[PDB]
């Protein structure tokens, strides 16, 4: 798996709810981001489809 897939979101304080997805190291599964989550650098993907694909695999 890519290096910044295992990148994992920040929980601080930011409004967003983007229909951007991230990899999950800990689940290996992809999310849409939620709660006050902040948007990743590397670990933003178009779509869930798009994270699975070079995130995801297995």
């Amino acid at each position: 798996r890519p290096d910044f897939c295992l990148e994992p979101p920040y929980a601080g304080a930011c409004r967003a709810a983007a229909a951007r997805y991230f990899y999950n190291a800990k689940a290996g599964l992809c999310q849409t981001f939620a709660y006050g989550a902040c948007a990743a650098k590397r670990n933003n993907f178009k779509s869930a489809e798009d994270c699975l694909r070079t995130c995801g695999g297995a």
